[PDB]
């Protein structure tokens, strides 16, 4: 009936289009952001959702919850939940069989199921298409990894309606993004799609005969993405700080979240210049930060986190039984295929081919969304 939108739901970042006039508009937040954190804080009684959230993590670990994706669907028993709540500094209860966030809110223990961590989310994409439409929104198209089973497809539209939302349909990630480009209705073309994003690294092989998009084979890391590439960048200058002034700066939070914050601006700084100033003054007591880090020391730190990301493209292409030559179309998705040298590592293994151009990559997914979703309204 009414209006559709397209909404990207991310393990890291968010983003929402709407379809309106024969064009898809990639839609901004409070703070003029194309795409928001997919984090919740509940720090000192006050609900946080996105960028004001994403501050609060260092500080306080426990009222910051994020990477809730990781946990939708499933079992706290899970062989990848169990991977997960080692790694996420929030506490995971099991709430007989299901995973639970435990969080303090007003003094008491508080859980919540991960599909209202995601509704939080959800009702900030939702209110953003609201105040642009200026109509009420109800139908949304959400994106789910090509991977996720029934059981998740089915917590991510039940977010959906906690939100208030009616997911319509939930379409493929490496789908979205081909959509995107209009690769549909290629007749005969097999399509690489390399996703890269803040958490996850996912290579998909669609084949396209006659406007359906069949997935012909899969293969990622969970955990490899952009924030790897990050504490890289952190873990070199913890040290440096450490063989300067002789001080651990890992023991000072406050310390390592102003540091966060300026490691990430730099590591975005270097995907359209060669070099980079981070300046903190007092990191501690005493001390001002002032380093350098240019888009050479930067790669030099990450080179095989890079590279490694072409393990799974090398599966793909041998599950496939495909030469390199069978791919007619490649197509980059995630924050991180911004990084030069991650476009220029995937154009040499494929041997000089240009990938998709047009769409800000973190955002292609969105936008094939919200295509999806006017098809839909007719
Ligand atoms: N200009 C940029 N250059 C390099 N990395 C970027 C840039 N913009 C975003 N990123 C990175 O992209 C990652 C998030 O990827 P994204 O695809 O947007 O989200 P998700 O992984 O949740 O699907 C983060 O690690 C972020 O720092
Ligand atoms: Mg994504």
């Amino acid at each position: 009936e009414g209006p559709v939108i397209g909404i990207d739901l991310g393990t890291t970042y968010s983003c929402v289009g709407v379809f309106k006039n024969g064009r898809v508009e990639i839609l901004n937040n409070e703070l003029g952001n194309r795409i928001t954190p997919s984090y919740v804080s509940f720090v000192d009684g006050e609900r946080k959702v996105g960028e004001a959230a994403k501050l609060e993590a260092t500080l306080h670990p426990t009222q910051t919850v994020f990477d809730v994706k990781r946990l939708i669907g499933r079992k706290f028993d899970d062989q990848e939940v169990v991977k997960d709540r080692s790694l996420l500094p929030y506490e995971i209860v099991n709430n007989q069989g299901k995973p639970n966030i435990k969080v303090q809110i007003k003094d008491k223990d508080t859980t919540f199921a991960p599909e209202q961590i995601s509704a939080m989310v959800l009702e900030k994409m939702k209110e953003i298409a609201q105040s642009f439409l200026g109509k009420p929104v109800k139908n949304a198209v959400v994106t789910v990894p090509a991977y996720f089973n029934d059981a998740q497809r089915q917590a991510t539209k039940d977010a959906g309606t906690i939100a208030g939302l009616n997911i319509v349909r939930i379409i493929n990630e490496p789908t979205a993004a081909a959509l995107a480009y209009g690769l549909d209705k290629k007749e005969e073309t097999s399509i690489l799609v390399y996703d890269l994003g803040g958490g996850t690294f996912d290579v998909s092989i669609l084949v396209i005969d006659n406007g359906v998009f069949e997935v012909y084979a899969t293969a990622g890391n969970t955990h490899l993405g952009g924030e790897d590439f990050d504490q890289r960048v952190m873990d070199y200058f913890i040290k440096m700080f450490k063989k300067k002034n002789n001080i651990d700066l890992r023991t000072d939070k406050r310390a390592i979240q102003k540091l966060r914050k300026e490691v990430e601006i730099a590591k975005r700084n270097l995907s359209v210049v060669h070099s980079t100033q981070i300046e903190i003054e007092d990191i501690v007591e005493g001390h001002n930060f002032s380093e350098t880090l240019t888009r050479a020391k930067f790669e030099e730190l990450n080179d095989d986190l890079f590279r490694e990301t072409l393990e799974p493209v090398k599966k793909v292409l041998d599950d496939a039984k495909y030469e390199k030559s069978k791919i007619d179309e490649i197509v980059l998705v995630g924050g991180s295929t911004r990084i030069p040298k991650i476009q220029q590592i995937i154009k040499e293994f494929f041997n000089g081919k240009e990938p998709n151009r047009g769409i800000n990559p973190d955002e292609a997914v969105a936008y094939g969304a919200a295509i999806q979703a006017g098809i839909i309204l007719g």
